[PDB]
DNA sequence: CGCTAAGTGGTT
DNA sequence: AACCACTTAGCG
């Protein structure tokens, strides 16, 4: 089975937006911290950076 | 549809 | 274990 689809709240959106704006790229110590604090898990964080850096390259040009 | 979350197969 | 390049697929 696939996982299901997660639906990102605004706030969630909102942050790792913001976070990806600092940083292209977490350690492992500042990945969990971001998930932690909106109660995401780890690996939601880790695919949501990853999809995002393939979205800032395709943008990029 | 437009945007993008999750899965595959391979590289680092 | 995390990333990459692409693929499959769900939802506003």
């Amino acid at each position: 089975p696939r996982k299901a689809r997660t639906a990102f709240s605004d706030h969630q959106l909102n942050q790792l937006e913001r976070s990806f704006e600092r940083q292209k790229y977490l350690s492992v110590q500042d990945r969990m911290d971001l998930a932690a604090a909106l109660n995401l898990t780890d690996t939601q964080v880790k695919t949501w950076y990853q999809n995002r850096r393939t979205k800032w390259k395709r943008q990029t040009a």
